């Protein structure tokens, strides 16, 4: 137990979350959605914690998206509901999906293939419940292309072919392609996606296919929303609760919006090479940002320094260095490239305010 | 509980370990060391499990190397002893190190700085125990260069300056630089390292510095050992228990020596792009091998296929494809680039023999 502890006191490497910053990020996204007239369904995959979920959800524990059944189960067990499995429904795991649909007032699934609908049909929920299905739109990884006649036909089938067993809740797009720098290009992807979705829904209405909801979002696009988004019903970003270096470089946020660090101690000086040795390796950071290591993290408040090497449990920093500025034992705060990836390496996050630990959040992991 | 289950039955993505292969790998390294007349101190960081430790150690639970205090504690609690913390000793965590030194018959630490020795001196163990110290030799990340006069002086200090509180057990080098392809260049690094170590120890003997042990090793060098190694006392490879694609490419092993897979299900076909969608993203694999994604894994038994994309929970495979060869629902076995990195993403390993799960191993993680 580390409650009350000063940050420089923590065992490193340590993932830290500034709760003032995270709370602010959570509330700001809630406000953007309120201003647009749309609901927020935060994706939880960046943190995978009940505590982060509670913040993102403004205390309601209702209305989230998850990336795995491990998360769906974990959040369900933590008293959340209105949980969307934002993943082509795992037809090999339908018994588990149906278990969740039966426990929850609203467990939502996505699909983009007729065979998946067929699988849902041959595993009815019973219990007076319907599979709550969203059609995933590809506007380029999963989903159906909205201009593909197949898309409209699949929507029709989801909506009307077995109204007693399955229902079409809405369409769902994830504009993951926003990960092009600049507000202008981000907003362009947002607009193509938004308009493609809106045009598809308009086609659905004309074809008499009821589609009450329409959900898009990624952190870049929801950090600089466009007015066209007010014609949707819901936005589902997730990374924004923490942000990270990549989002900062993308222009999604300012450095002050990044809640996450990895704290690391200088554990050695190697003058013959001009390097600091730190106790944060890829086990604490991941290699996200390297495709080299310089791209994986910046040192907060120290532009002079750069990561030049990562092994499992060690990192090497280079400036000509200044070894008196960085005694062995000093603590540096790394700003990670990708919060989701870095958070996935940590069994605990030390959540702080005013320099002191205020909470410990423990994420779920696995599948 | 999945004991007895057929592999195609597991929830994917699933890290699987062929126990016949792992056991064979464990026994083979033990035999190489026996043939050389040296001890084996397996490093556990590739698997971080008590079960893997028991295999590597030939059932003794004695004589391992670990990369973190989390591992030292976990293995100590699992009844292991003669545990070496193969890491410049964490002078900010000395109370924890001393706790371990006090519980264990033999907890070993490494250092390469006089200040670290000074820290050990100002935190005596008491209890009739001595800090068991190895001098880390850099023959290029941590350690002292053996030709650096400072090295000999630090060895002298460790050995003789407070014989009641601190003792020099031996010198420790990790020829991590073997990670240059080919047996010839691997063995060259092994030889430079081995000879540098042997020359340093010879210098120590001439200077009257007692140094009873001398430990080197990496998986590449211990997979093709050289006779000069018989002049050492111990070898400390670790990855070999599983091996991986990188070691296969390095020539350390044959494909048949790789015990580890990540099983993944085909979850979609996207003909308009010629791609299979699988349920293994970087959350199950890591991005090791990308610095792109094609380098992170091969598909076992399917040279035709290649990873072209990884998101957190999805992967994209490309051949012109053949969608009938790979129905949605089929299970493919990914051979990961770096076992250590992939294993760090999994809360459980499904260990199998003759196609069926035989054990579940749960690794420790964190710091
Ligand atoms: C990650 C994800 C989101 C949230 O996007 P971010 O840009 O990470 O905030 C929404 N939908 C899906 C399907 C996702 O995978
Ligand atoms: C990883 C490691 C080893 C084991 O080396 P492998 O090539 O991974 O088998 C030995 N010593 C140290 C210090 C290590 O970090
Ligand atoms: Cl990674
Ligand atoms: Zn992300
Ligand atoms: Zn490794």
């Amino acid at each position: 137990m580390w409650l009350g502890a000063l940050l420089d006191t923590l065992p490193t490497p340590a993932l830290t979350i500034d709760r003032t910053t995270a709370r602010r990020n959570a509330e700001r996204m809630r406000e953007r959605c309120r201003a647009l007239g749309v609901r927020l369904r935060p994706h939880v995959k960046t943190h995978k914690t009940l505590e982060g979920g509670l913040l993102a959800t403004g205390g309601t524990r209702r209305g989230i998206a998850v990336s795995t059944l491990a998360e769906a189960r974990f959040f369900a067990d933590g008293g959340f509901d209105d949980i969307l499995l934002a993943y082509p429904v795992p037809t090999a795991r339908l018994e588990e999906c149906a278990g969740l649909a039966r426990r929850l007032d609203a467990f939502h699934v996505l699909l983009d293939r007729p065979e998946a609908l067929a699988s849902l049909r041959q595993r009815p929920l019973g219990h007076g419940k319907r599979w709550l299905v969203w059609l995933k739109l590809d506007c380029g990884r999963a989903g159906v292309r909205p201009t593909d006649p197949a898309a409209l036909e699949l929507a029709q089938a989801i909506a009307n072919d077995a109204p007693e067993e399955v229902t079409l809740v809405g369409v769902y797009a994830h504009c993951g392609n926003t990960y092009c720098s600049g507000a202008d290009t981000i907003q362009a992807i947002a607009r193509t996606t938004t308009n493609a979705v809106l045009s598809f829904v308009a086609a659905l209405r004309q074809a008499g296919v009821p589609c009450p909801q329409a959900s898009i979002g990624s952190t870049p696009s929801c950090s600089h929303p466009i007015p066209e988004m007010s014609q949707l019903t819901e936005l589902h970003p997730g990374n924004y609760i923490f942000y990270d270096l990549q989002q900062t470089q993308l222009g999604s946020c300012q450095p002050q919006d990044v809640a996450i660090r990895v704290l690391t101690r200088v554990i050695g000086h190697y003058a013959h090479r001009g390097q600091l040795l730190v106790d944060c390796g890829w086990a604490a950071l991941s290699l996200h940002g390297a495709g080299g290591p310089q791209g994986c993290a910046a040192i907060d408040g120290h532009p002079e320094l750069r990561l030049v090497g990562l092994t499992q449990e060690h990192g090497l920093l280079e400036h000509q260095m200044d070894f008196g500025r960085f005694p062995v034992g000093s603590v540096l705060a790394l700003i990670p490239y990708h919060a989701c990836a870095t958070a996935a390496m940590h069994p605990v996050y030390y959540v702080h305010e005013e320099g002191k630990v205020v909470a410990l959040w423990h994420p779920v992991r696995g599948w």
